[PDB]
């Protein structure tokens, strides 16, 4: 006789269960980002947040939950523990450890693989056939890392990898160009980072290959300076995070447009870190981005992109180094 | 023989005028949470942004114009001069001093006073023909304000007022009922703040008056204590500050919101701040929050909410500090 | 080897299982405005469609097929053959006679009826767990039926009902007073056609009863005669009937409306076909609209709205002449 | 006191300027089904419908304006007077007589070029700076015909042209591969018609190009038999008459997403008819579809596609076709 039961009659019984339930793991500004790109695009019916962090991490389920009114996710929880990260169809690595000055390399990715040795057999215990999507820095060695600790096939462990740096690249290409990003194509492949390629022969508008029509294209002897693009794509990220101190709403929108593939089993094609022994020459577990086709079961397929003789290398660099790396690392 | 001339053949040199352009103010949490709230709305062929810390402006531009390419807004641009607004259908205000934990809105005034007197006429000169939407706190002084300063029709300042706490209120009360918050309505009127009211005679599902079929609702004897819901709205903001240290999403869709109305002249109608001389008796120029319709020209029209003498008297009350507080002000 | 074998390496194979499909019953121009309304909210990851008029089944699939570029629903299949309808988690039935100019909705049951004891069983034999969402008319009395036939639990088979009436209500308040039907809330209950049951005292904007305002709305001696928006409401159906040969964008879009709720669990209230009886005196198992809560299981919860004796009075007179005609029926 | 008085304060009186307003003309399969897409993409403020049928369109206006409540377009009108298209920003025309079974679609000029001779004073009276794009057929000849008696610009006369045709294109090509069509790249340029070109060149997906990997492409050689991709293409509309009579989903989709372009001055590239005198040897006035940039001023810069020798022939063949039928025109 309350007020509920005297304004709504029950008829069901207990069974919930969401159907579209997406989980983010890191609240820091990556994470929040995904986040509310999540939410906007209405990819879930329910959305659940993870940290160690506590006090950060209510906050920010709270103010989420705040504007559910201008929302279509009827759901959104958080916490410390694992539990309210079950039957997860898909989970959005971004945690990571704080970098620092005085010290080197093997330090760093050590301490996040410190990290994902704890957050990995968690979220695999309570979704067991989710796909994983990792984002943490460095993204192509802690895409093989999560890829390790969890036994999961290859097909449900996806590196954002070059993903957002291909995006960065179609701005650029289109703001020359005096065109909408859309219609600008062209793929930044590799490492994600410094080592990445952007393979100039599929650069294109409407069919139409540039390097066709400027030979010059991607070379040092060119007059627009072409490289220059690919030389910003490298830089912007620096320079994003020189000006403000990271970098958020890019990362989380490109984030939120691989979720939507998967969520809704697209088959679209996107730049995402995989792994790739058994292809152009590459011969041991390492994680690099090839266009790949991205559904229902992550990645089920990839397009073997023809590479130069010089691209073939650069690869081959980036996975040499990223085999040297993991193969001293402690699990 | 450049590149873009031979795979572009241009038919018009020329270009037109800004057409759906919205600028927003300060670009700190609550500024890029409305920004991106909006551009995953399509509200804006052009988004504007504005600051005066130089690097933290163009870093967001930047990271924003990374996400171009899922995104439907073409232009994206940046500036500490009011130039790069002109011509702005709205101007969001979403610059100033924002709460301590446990800091009241009120001890924000005067040094938030100060930076409109510089903001303002700046916003006027570029968009004589613009609405305003004042977000930065106390909103509904900082929206009387913007109205003395601007010297605009009082249809075109609108304060985003208590969109947020009947959001917030709708969302509880959501949470309570099993509900969700689109089907649960409910209004919060007054000032953004301590002393907003709680109308309980609108509270419904389905248009059914849940005062009605429990008299004792918004009431100290109601054993199921209703009016809890409308303190933890007062409290909303304290909490999650206290968490966090700020809030900025819920703020964010809120905005996006009233955004929407206007500028697709919905004519919907929100609880926003407005100016309310010759309502409810009141009899000075206040600005606080009563549901408005929203439009093409801002707020056309007032709804005439029936109150208790009880509400009234609180409104009231609301008014006399706010008055209080403008007529000392300085400008 | 094949051009697609050197283009893409294959990681899985062929899965199939679609995690979020629809099927509509019927292509005609009730079935193909839902399914556009559905395609373009992006509710499912596969479409299928079915009907006994092949040739048009097939034009109707290969038209929406060659604007895939534009959507995001992955597969869209027909058949006249139940098993294209293999694990839908809603089934939409639009299939049928329709209403000549001025004929009755009543009239058109006992053709219906005899084309749901082929369509329900088939339906239910591929999709045992999907929710039905019954369209043809008449629809309350189809919607007994197809519950009746199916053997479903009442929270899985769902009348479109009322959804429609309610929104030409809001329509038309909006229109009288200047405000987004949106905002505009107001209620038709009971028979979808012309028995029903418009709720004077739940009409409001703004949580402000219309009703208590002007004690005169839907009375006969009303100077503004608001009955007349009902009147309008009864006839609207007859009017396009007469006006265009029968009526789709409106149901396409309430039906859209209906699904979103139902594949995201939003839980938000609508009027919608369902079994009433132990409410107002109803002793039969009598299907017609009220507000209910509608989600991943169907109905979850009726509203149990209060009604004066005048409104109960009508709405328990919708129920005897649904009824009398549900006694009648043999299938 | 009447109702809105006693509940809406008013305060101010103006309305006019319709801010980015759209009109179909013709309110057939093809009209309407271009009406709806558009409506639920949000692109307009107010739509003005017309057509000479006074009745259909009186109902379909209706049957627009009883969804109000799921749309955000807030005014939707209608008459055969083309005053209430005043001050539109873009005119779609799509009345006219439509292909029977077997027709070719250059059987249809002299009927609706005397349609045009009546429609385009009209329409270019009301609104003398909007966007005109043409839908009717055959639409390469009737975009040049609008072009004439209008006397636009050419940046502003637009036929929907080959946007569709690639749409198909893409669809045929992703179900070959296993890949959406969004992630499939492929054009078809030249007539809307039979005498179509696929530019097997630039076909792609992830910028490699299926012609290189697979040099027999297109060609009648290929033991993959890619050209009867571009047969089925061709045949689409044929087909499809056979099977519903008709079509309208894909065109509709295909205009709603020009339009999209057009209203957010998105500047992203679509095949679609323009005005090509002085490319690939064609001397006189066609109009047929090379890709084109689209935005705020309909067609800003059309792109240079390099076709290889037999394209241009078939390209030219094509222009010819259509200028031999426009020379004996009379207007
Ligand atoms: N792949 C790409 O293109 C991009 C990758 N990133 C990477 O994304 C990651 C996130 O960056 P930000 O959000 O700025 O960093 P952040 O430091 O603000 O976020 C990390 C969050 O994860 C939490 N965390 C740390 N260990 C955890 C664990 N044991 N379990 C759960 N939570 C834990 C932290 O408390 C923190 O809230 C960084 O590694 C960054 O390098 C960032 C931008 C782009
Ligand atoms: N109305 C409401 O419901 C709410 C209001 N707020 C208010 O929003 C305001 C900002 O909140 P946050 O964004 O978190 O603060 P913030 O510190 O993150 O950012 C404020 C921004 O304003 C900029 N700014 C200061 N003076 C300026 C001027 N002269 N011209 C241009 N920009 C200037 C600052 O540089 C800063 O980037 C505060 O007043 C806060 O109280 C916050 C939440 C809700
Ligand atoms: N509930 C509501 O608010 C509304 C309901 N309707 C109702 O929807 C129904 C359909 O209307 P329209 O689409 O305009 O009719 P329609 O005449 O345009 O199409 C009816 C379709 O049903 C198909 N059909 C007939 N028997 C079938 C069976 N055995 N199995 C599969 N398909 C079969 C026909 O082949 C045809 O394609 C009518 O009953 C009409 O009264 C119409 C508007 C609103
Ligand atoms: N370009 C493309 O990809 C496509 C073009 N079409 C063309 O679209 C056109 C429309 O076809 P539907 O919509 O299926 O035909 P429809 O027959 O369904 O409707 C044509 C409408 O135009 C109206 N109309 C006729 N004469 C008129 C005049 N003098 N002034 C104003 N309105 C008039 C009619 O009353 C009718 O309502 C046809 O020319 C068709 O070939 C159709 C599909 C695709």
């Amino acid at each position: 006789a309350t007020l509920k039961d005297q304004l709504i009659y029950n008829l069901l019984k207990e069974e919930q269960t969401p159907q579209n339930k997406i989980t983010v793991v890191g609240v820091g500004a990556v994470g929040m980002a995904c986040a509310i790109s999540i939410l906007m695009k209405d990819l879930a019916d329910e959305l659940a947040l993870v940290d160690v962090i506590e006090d950060k991490l209510k906050g920010e389920m709270m103010d989420l939950q705040h504007g559910s009114l201008f929302l279509r996710t009827p759901k959104i929880v958080s916490g410390k523990d694992y539990n309210v990260t079950a039957n997860s169809k898909l989970v959005i690595i971004t945690a990571g450890a704080r970098q620092q000055e005085g010290e080197s390399r093997l330090n760093l990715v050590q301490r996040n693989v410190n990290i994902f040795k704890f957050i990995i057999p968690n979220v695999v215990k309570y979704s067991p056939n989710c796909k994983l999507l990792i984002v943490s820095n460095p993204v192509d060695i802690l895409t093989y890392v999560a890829w390790k600790i969890s036994g999961f096939p290859k097909n449900r462990v996806i590196g954002s990898g070059c993903n957002l740096d291909s995006a960065r690249f179609r701005y650029l290409m289109g703001e020359r160009l005096g065109v909408h990003p859309l219609s600008c194509h062209g793929w930044v492949l590799g490492e994600h980072g410094d080592s990445s390629v952007p393979v100039w022969s599929g650069m294109n508008v409407a069919g139409v290959s540039l390097k066709t029509l400027h030979p010059d294209l991607g070379t040092d002897k060119d007059k627009e300076q072409w490289k220059e693009v690919h030389k910003q794509v490298v830089e912007s990220a620096y320079e994003v995070i020189k000006l403000k101190g990271y970098t958020s709403w890019a990362i989380g929108l490109s984030v939120a447009d691989l979720a939507e593939s998967i969520m809704k089993n697209l088959r679209r094609v996107h730049p995402v870190s995989t792994m790739i022994k058994g292809l152009y020459g590459i011969k041991d577990d390492v994680f690099l981005s090839v266009p790949c086709i991205l559904g229902q079961n992550g990645i089920s397929d990839l397009v073997k992109v023809t590479l130069t003789s010089e691209e073939e290398a650069r690869l081959k660099k980036s996975a040499d180094t990223l085999w040297g790396i993991q193969k001293e690392l402690q699990f």
